[PDB]
């Protein structure tokens, strides 16, 4: 979750953990710091629970050294407990990480097979062992950490040094961030610039791909080649004291990149013992929600689409009929309720009239009883409910929703599993859900990673007056919110469409002022899509696609793919939507558009 | 002329050779340091010239220890040599010392009748000596110092220490600054904060008569008697706001509704018996400001288009020769200095690179001094200017100025009685000048009042992509202004130009995608650009033309006047600004631009 | 409950009395001085009951001495009497103290070990005798003392005296008040400025922690550790204070409104739990302060949905009244020493309300001084004697602690938000306001030549009209009078004509239809209506209605919103008769003697 480091002349434990302080509003459940003095003497600490555990268990020690490296952790691979902690190690080999090796198992058991010992369940020891054993055969730390990186997959910002030569460290990101703080004949990196505060303003930010090689006065940065690559520093001319914006030029930016805590926010106390605990409901909860055999969804807008992603995952995962409506649409006509029906409200305000009117109105309907999902809590629409559940996600004041959205989705596939109907046939459902949950702030953290090219993709946008965003089954309602955000904050003219409707009428529109978009297809999807393109190749016709980088897909000359790391599939709605949201907020930001306050558009909209 | 000072776990020798670099555009003759590590070995390095030879030296021979004092010198008590240079001795204390002992003498011939060799020509050496005779007498430095510094007339600042005890400073600023920059188990402390940059952003300024012991680890403040005082910590500064918006959808919005009462206070403790009263400035300066016979302005942007303004009232009001020049272009350039030239710098932020480079060169170029009149308190053109006199408009958010202008004006408009050349004229002159400044807030109400016009005007140039501003005289600068904020907000390509100068190019341009603005003509330039317009007719020109009520101007097909309220002439320009604030503000809503944050721009361009 | 030393080249007795006489206000059982002369040469009494007694005791037989210390007191450890009273004794060494010595259990006869007969039930004896201890030997009266408030627990302030050497006082200030008073050859000290002003009007403060040494020609105000220590471009200062309402409030605002939220977190860690506790809300106040009550009335009761009343102090003062259950008592004023208000104050005291708070715009000032809370509305000084700004950063303080007793349960939360809404729309919707000066400028030669004016209100306008119409009186000499608008027919209808126009403030469209009427009736003798109201309201004017539209306000701060142009109408009604705006005939800033 957090990452800090530091190589000083002066002893360096009290600002790894003021960094990790610095940190700590990022979810975490453990924390620990490792520092070696020049003697090569490494002193290593690891705490469950919060940072102020950490600093007392360090009140003891005599933590002396100028090296060192901390970190906090928010679990994703074994259960939280000092066992787990980083940093870990292998011997000399000491590594803090964040992120997700996804291929280690076959690591673990290759390493295994080789002598080494796995004390841990986390997927993060393998790379202290990895990198250990290609330290064994010769080299400096930098080649040994060269050759290990390529055998990872997945994610990891890592932070690497060896015990017995204090004076470096080796950093590679790809996934998450890493920033690098410049100091007087010293030098720190960390996760999170907020952490560098206390000590320094100078960073370097390491790209993707990035690998550093760190001294108390050296500083040299390159890619998986070796092939030294440069990176400019600059001072931070940023009024971090300033308001609530924090580090970000906008609110919507700041929510946007503020995904993965939002989520780590809407997870907490709801997952318990591999399963998805909703007891916050009340005790006698299971006992209505047993009842049910059918849900409505009502909603407006952003919220409107969230519901759209959940009635695939009801369904297809948990085999109860759902069925998702324009809140306006019901409240103005006469309906016919289905037999045992949960009525859910999605709304980010609680307050949006449509959306109240409709639960106010299924009240003298016949539905077994009203369950809101909500972001503010207190609303008219939490209020009026039978049951409640919070997103948690933090105010929200950008005009245009964004953490609201996934974390509302979280929620939606939290329900899942505690709404089942598959009998069955069910129990890995349960786990494939949780295991995605778990995984899912730091899978955010790598699409942000991907800002930079999506940054550059906006461009081909930025002067287009009409787009189309293609999706298929769960991803249709990700088009859906991909096509509003573009609509919402750039004005450009964008319309969503099910990928396989195209050709039924919107094929006649494309041309070079409406490039097209879809939103991970799979290959059988892809052809027909790419003859579709190729049907309108004439008038300039572009499809962009964002896929799976697994996938192997190729690109033509009016077929752009933008690779995307492989995700659970489960997850991969709220996954895609990352890139969509980046993607109008960097179209915006060329065309100098008001992101925040967009024009004609409110907040809520409360007055009938 | 600089003081650094350390106290760490780390060597600080080269922190100190770095802040004596940032200090070196002030003094200096001679420079000096002295360290000392945990034995108690102090090691001193002084000489005569540059800062570059003493770190030189200290480069072949280094520095080794935690605490330090490091000094620039400009010498006033004896002549410029490694001998008179800083730090001074007595034995075990050391001292640096900015300002003047004005009691000198004295109290060295009676340390001199006590054993104490001067071996300095400086007046600084006496405190060296004083502090040892007040230490000879138990205690320790702080009560030592408590007890010397009543005996020190003169406004001056020191940093002293005891070898024998490293761990701790005392500082004493009675007449000189001296600010504490606060690290991480270590503490600094400098005669400005622009030393402490690289180290420390955590700033306490010390109040006049403040005494501080600063350690490692404590920083304890006290003043002369020796009563701990508390100081606060801070760092910014330009804090926002919310919130503050108001009734406003925009801070921009706002900082321009604002003007009024922004402009009240600006004239708050100004105006008395009908007059201008400045005398904040001190009491000799209104003789400095008689020696005056020519004023420079320097600027950039939009504070470079308030001094536009205000040559013409110099000259015609004041009969002071007045130029005014980009900061970038002045400081590029070798310049003519006139004789008995007042330099003044206009900035919103006090911070802007080219302004400040131009201060400071100005500074070697022989001026009578500076003033700077600026809206932050304690910026780096304020600091560095002789004189100064703030805005008062309250922080302002809005990445294009706004109250900043009209209140750079009203202080300009002010210093016209003030610098009068010119006299006889001339009571009729302040007079009229003090009527205007007492209408002024009103005047302003009365223009905001006209905002739905204004609202319905600009839909005539919300589709356009070309304008032409004109001006003539003291509205010259005016158009200059509507048309940079046009160009700013709205990214319309809006260009300003000298009324008597379209015949000479820009009439070939003009159609119906390039609407042409007058601001506030005469009956007589009408009639020319009346008579202009009707030269491109076939092509569509059309005339737009703010103008007061009064004149009784008629509109025709191509020529729309845009009637306003009646003004005093002398505040016209201040008046005539706020409806072309209101043009750009409603043409960039309707549009639906960021108006607080355009595209591409900067409150502020600190770095190079 | 109060102190005064004194040291002199007269006999100080009489100052002492009078120096209690004045801190009388204060409560207390019990009386008693100390005084000695140039010899020996102690003399002490000691009375139960009034000071008055004890001065009459005094007057039998006059004690003589140029050093003396002397005492009221509030029995709170050791029943009221007489051996228990202050000054208390020690062979020499005398004390009187105000507060509670907390630890004096285990030292009280922890230092009866020691041969040190204790011969009262006071807790003020360990310090009378901890001090004689202390004086075996130990430098003299200051050497000794700083090395006994260590070990003394407690929230106090005593004042400490030795018999052998008359020439000096010590005190100590660790819990409660003490002032020193200057000085022409001779020194005082009171537990509050107050008591010293028939003799000294130059006071130095001991701040907390402070043992000072008082001699006839010296103040050493030491400490515990402890070493030596020692109008503009404006006409009128009311038209200043009237357009710089906008600062004035912004400085109201500034630290109270913290992450959407009011935050009084000024008042203590304690206070909130404190508030919790209160039913009812009593409000007591003068003139245009009782103006502003009377709006918050409004606003406590639908707002927050508690109880309040509000009351011409004068009127609360002189009469028997009925307490309410767990009622908090409030004070309004500018000057923070109105006579009226403050005897109120002090009344409250003994009849048993939960506390008081004091909203005021004097730091330092008594009724500031002798509440358990208080708000500043830091409106800068006021210099008019009409209240202007006064008044307005008074509904702001008012209004911000409606959020903070609120009742409403669930309600609650959305009503905070709209009064954070509103708070924060203020400064710039005074300023929208201000830009009608130009307008009410040219409505008040309407005014200028009458002798009568009716202004009427509904609701949380009504009080506002009762301060127009006061602003009326005020400066312009006007008779100009408020009434609630549903009263208008019951008798003033009556008195309509020509030279007596009717303002209304700020009407819902049903009100105006009733008003309308009313005036319709009058029409023969020229009844004229002059209307302050919203221009998103629509109405329309005629002959004898006169609209004077205003901007949209957000309702919760309409009272305050709409204060303003009648402040506005006054002023320039007197600018135009040229009356003394500033200083109006036979009014006072402010009225502190009875
Ligand atoms: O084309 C318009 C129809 O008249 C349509 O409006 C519908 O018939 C009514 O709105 C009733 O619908 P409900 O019975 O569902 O309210
Ligand atoms: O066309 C370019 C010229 O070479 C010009 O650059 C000039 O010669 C120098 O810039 C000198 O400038 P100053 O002497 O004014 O500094
Ligand atoms: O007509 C006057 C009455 O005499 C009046 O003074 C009242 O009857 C009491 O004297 C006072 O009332 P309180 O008991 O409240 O003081
Ligand atoms: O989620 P709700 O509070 O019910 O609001 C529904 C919609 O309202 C507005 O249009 C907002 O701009 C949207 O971002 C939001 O999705
Ligand atoms: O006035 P200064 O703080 O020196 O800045 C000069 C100019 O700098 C930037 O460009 C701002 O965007 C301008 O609005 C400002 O006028
Ligand atoms: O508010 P206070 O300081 O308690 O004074 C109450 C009243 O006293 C005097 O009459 C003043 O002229 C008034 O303007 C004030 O309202
Ligand atoms: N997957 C690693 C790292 C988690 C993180 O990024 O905090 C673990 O479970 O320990
Ligand atoms: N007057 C001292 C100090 C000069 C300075 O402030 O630089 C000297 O000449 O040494
Ligand atoms: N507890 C002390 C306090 C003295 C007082 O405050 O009057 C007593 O009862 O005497």
């Amino acid at each position: 979750a957090g990452i800090v480091g530091a190589i000083a002349q002066r002893d360096v434990a009290e600002i790894l953990l003021e960094g990790l302080r610095r940190l700590e509003y990022r979810g975490y459940d453990s924390a620990g710091l490792a520092v070696v003095d020049a003697e090569g003497h490494m002193t290593r600490l690891r705490r469950l629970g919060k940072v102020q555990m950490l600093a007392q268990a360090a009140e003891e020690h005599p933590l002396h050294g100028g090296t060192g490296i901390a970190h906090t952790r928010w679990a994703t691979h074994g259960e939280p407990s000092e066992v787990n902690a980083h940093p870990h190690v292998s011997e000399h080999i000491v590594v803090v990480h964040n992120g997700i090796i996804e291929n280690h198992e076959p690591l673990r058991e290759e390493l295994k097979a080789r002598g080494y010992t796995f004390v841990s369940e986390t997927d993060t020891e393998v790379i202290a062992h990895l990198v250990n054993w290609e330290l064994k055969q010769g080299g400096t730390l930098r080649e040994a950490v060269l050759r290990a990186i390529p055998q990872l997959r997945g994610a990891y910002g890592t932070v690497i040094m060896d015990s017995r030569h204090p004076d470096t460290l080796l950093a590679a990101r790809s996934g998450s961030p890493l920033v690098i703080g410049l100091g007087m004949g010293e030098n720190f990196i960390a996760s999170d610039q907020l952490a560098l505060l206390p000590v320094t303003r100078r960073f370097i930010f390491l790209e993707e791909g990035d690998i550093a090689e760190i001294t108390r006065r050296s500083v040299n940065i390159f890619d998986k080649t070796g092939a030294e690559v440069k990176r400019q520093d600059i001072e931070s001319n940023l009024q971090y004291d300033a308001g609530d914006k924090g580090i970000y030029r906008h609110y919507m930016q700041k929510e946007i990149y503020e995904q993965p805590n939002a989520i780590k926010n809407t997870l907490t106390g709801r997952i318990s013992h591999g399963q998805v605990d909703l007891s916050e409901l009340g005790p006698n909860a299971d006992e209505l929600l047993s009842k049910v055999e059918h849900i409505q969804i009502l909603a407006c807008g952003t919220s409107y689409n969230s519901g759209m992603v959940s009635r695939y995952w009801f369904e297809s995962l948990a085999g109860i009929p759902c069925d998702v409506e324009i809140a306006s649409e019901f409240r103005y006509r006469k309906s016919a309720v289905r037999r045992n029906s949960l009525m859910i409200t999605l709304s980010q305000s609680g307050e949006t009239a449509d959306t109240l009117a409709g639960l106010r109105l299924s009240k003298e309907l016949g539905y077994l009883g009203s369950l809101a999902i909500c972001n503010v809590p207190g609303s008219s629409l939490v209020r009026e409910s039978d049951l409640a559940l919070m997103t948690n996600a933090g105010t929200e004041i950008g005009v245009a929703s964004t953490k609201a959205f996934t974390t509302q989705l979280t929620v939606l596939l939290m329900l899942v599993a505690k709404l089942s109907r598959l009998k069955g046939l069910d129990a890995s459902i349960e786990h494939d859900i949780v295991h995605g949950l778990q995984a899912l702030p730091s899978r955010i953290e790598q699409m942000l990673s991907q800002d930079k090219r999506i940054e550059a993709l906006a461009e081909d946008f930025s002067d287009k007056h009409h787009a189309l965003f293609l999706g298929r089954g769960d991803q249709y309602p990700i088009a859906l919110e991909g096509a509003l955000k573009l609509k919402e904050i750039s004005y450009i003219h964008a319309e969503a469409y099910a990928a396989g409707e195209l050709k039924h009428g919107p094929l006649a529109l494309i041309d070079a002022d409406m490039p097209v978009i879809v939103v991970a297809p799979n290959n059988e999807l892809l052809e027909k899509l790419k003859s579709n393109i190729e049907e309108v190749r004439a008038r300039g016709g572009q499809l962009y696609v964002f896929a799976d980088q697994d996938a192997g897909f190729v690109s033509s000359d009016n077929m752009h793919i933008i690779e995307m790391p492989h995700v659970e599939e489960v997850i991969a709605p709220i996954f895609y939507t990352v890139p969509l949201q980046l993607l109008a907020y960097h179209v915006a930001l060329i065309k100098g558009t008001d992101v925040d306050q967009p024009r004609n558009l409110a907040k809520s909209v409360t007055v009938e």
